[PDB]
């Protein structure tokens, strides 16, 4: 069973933990918590990752690193990434801005000012998901009709200003329907109930939005 | 000849620009500027880009967005991100270190009141380029022996700490030789010298470190 590290938190390890239970891989999970800090921190130059980080992907075979890298590779095994050069391009692409989205974000969610910072960026929310949406036009899923690694990026992150953001998530109907459909989908579905989920926190307990123990 | 637009910044489209130098590219050129923000807007959302950006890069094939996607397919066109799925998850492995960098400082260049966020974090800077380089190991580029778009990324995040932490860019030997080969390389070299290349600044005008007009 191949392994994802992480503390128990949505951070970036929601995403690609929700592709492999799409895609029914029996992974084991490395769980880390706040009184674990250093109980990591000594370990992590041990499990020997060539530019180490969080969350950690433990294979027989690979030992990668990076929410992303986790997941293409993780993908590859699927052969998911497309296959040619010019549509194999439009995926990576999408993953660019469904980490502009939690980056230009996630930078503002453990700082105790973010209020300030979050005060008029609400203004571009719903620029970015103006063409976010726009560009989710009428189709199934992100990438055509077929949920790939890049669907689930984007789901975490509404699911995610679905806790600070409501009245702009609604603001938007295409993404609107979308967060249902994934919601949907089979094991993904399941999975938003089983016995191995995280709901809270989103984004790590030493923070003040989406952050807190329970 | 393709098109590779930004502002007349280093910004995210140095390597970018350096790489199709590298693997010589007849492209073209879409500069931008201050008294061209406006005259940016306006365009943003007419040469069609699906999640339009900057830089941007207009093909006769493909439009695409994302300054790594905007690399990644033009590798594919060179057919460099590797081909075995182990080897080709290891590129996209460092390009997230190679993020994670420009990006936990990105968010830092601009704000009037970096200063205070920059004085504690060259903590952790020796420790990132610790593994940086000691990954790094004694390998001639990043993935290997031969450059691949991925060297170009953490070249120009060097040469950029290089104007505000010289005093630590000499504190890793390693990653100091480095510097030098890719001024070495060929046409790359040329570049660093060539009527069409983007000294000052590296961040953008409006900005105050690595910022300013001249
Ligand atoms: N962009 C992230 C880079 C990693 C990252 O910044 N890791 C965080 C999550 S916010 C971690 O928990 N850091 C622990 C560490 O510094 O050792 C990725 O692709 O994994
Ligand atoms: N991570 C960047 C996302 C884009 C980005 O944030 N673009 C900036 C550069 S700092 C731009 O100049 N923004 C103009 C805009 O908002 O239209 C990428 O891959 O291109």
């Amino acid at each position: 069973p191949a392994k994802l590290g992480y503390w128990k938190l949505r951070g970036l390890a929601q995403p690609v933990r929700l592709f492999l239970e799409y895609l029914g891989e029996e992974y084991e999970e490395h769980l880390y918590g706040r009184d674990d800090r250093e109980k990591w921190m000594s370990e992590k130059f041990n499990m020997g990752l060539d530019l180490p980080n969080l969350p950690y992907y433990i294979d027989d075979k690979c030992k990668l690193t990076q929410s992303v890298a986790i997941m293409r590779y993780i993908a590859d095994k699927h052969g998911m990434l497309g296959t040619t050069p010019e549509e194999r391009a439009r995926i990576s692409m999408i993953e660019g801005a469904a980490m502009d989205l939690r980056i230009g974000f996630g930078r503002v969610c453990y700082n105790p000012k973010f209020e300030e910072v979050k005060e008029e960026y609400v203004k571009e929310l719903p620029k970015t998901l103006k063409m976010w949406s726009d560009f989710l036009g009428d189709r199934h899923y992100l990438t055509g009709s077929s949920v790939s690694h890049v669907d689930f990026m984007l789901y975490e992150t509404l699911d995610s200003i679905r806790y600070l953001a409501p009245h702009c998530l609604d603001e938007f109907p295409k993404l609107k329907e979308f967060k249902s459909r994934i919601e949907a989908l089979p094991k993904i579905k399941a999975y938003m109930e089983s016995k191995r989920f995280i709901k809270w926190p989103l984004n790590g307990w030493a923070a003040s939005f989406g952050a807190g123990d329970a």
